[PDB]
């Protein structure tokens, strides 16, 4: 079933990341950062939400706090498909 | 090819495929959720330490006939199906 392939590759890529060291469960917002710029390298923006993609993406990379878990990672997940998949082009 | 790039578009797809059925195509209903997850996680069920937490889960969208979920709200129920049913968080706290 797709859906379950794909949640089960949403664990996977966490497990890559958060598995480095440290806390298994959690990430760092760099590491978040760098996850979704290599992992999701190919998204981008649509019409009405460049500024909020950018600050988004812009509070990651300020913020270094280490507290990311699982349900904040897929949240980020789900902003960036709302920034940057046309589906939600004309979401409110 | 990228294993996340497909699951992201993959978990927007059965969005689309259910709230797309009628009404606010950005919408759910908690019984289309419940629907939802009980059709296209069929084969997901708890860990260990979590089957009272997963139980309250599915009664809550059982009980509750709430027309806004969201996508994020969506997305985050997959999430929490994590923590409840995939053995890397068995001991998740």
């Amino acid at each position: 079933r797709p859906l379950e392939q794909a949640v089960a590759a949403i664990v996977c890529t966490f497990q890559e990341y958060a598995g480095r060291c440290g806390d298994k469960y959690k990430l760092c917002q760099a590491e978040l950062k760098e996850l979704l710029q290599k992992e999701l390298a190919t998204w981008t923006p649509t019409e009405f939400r460049e500024c909020d993609y950018n600050k988004f993406m812009s509070v990651l990379d300020t913020n270094k706090d280490c507290e990311v878990d699982f349900v904040e990672y897929v949240r980020s997940l789900a902003c960036l498909c709302l920034y940057c998949h046309e589906y939600f082009k004309d979401c409110p």
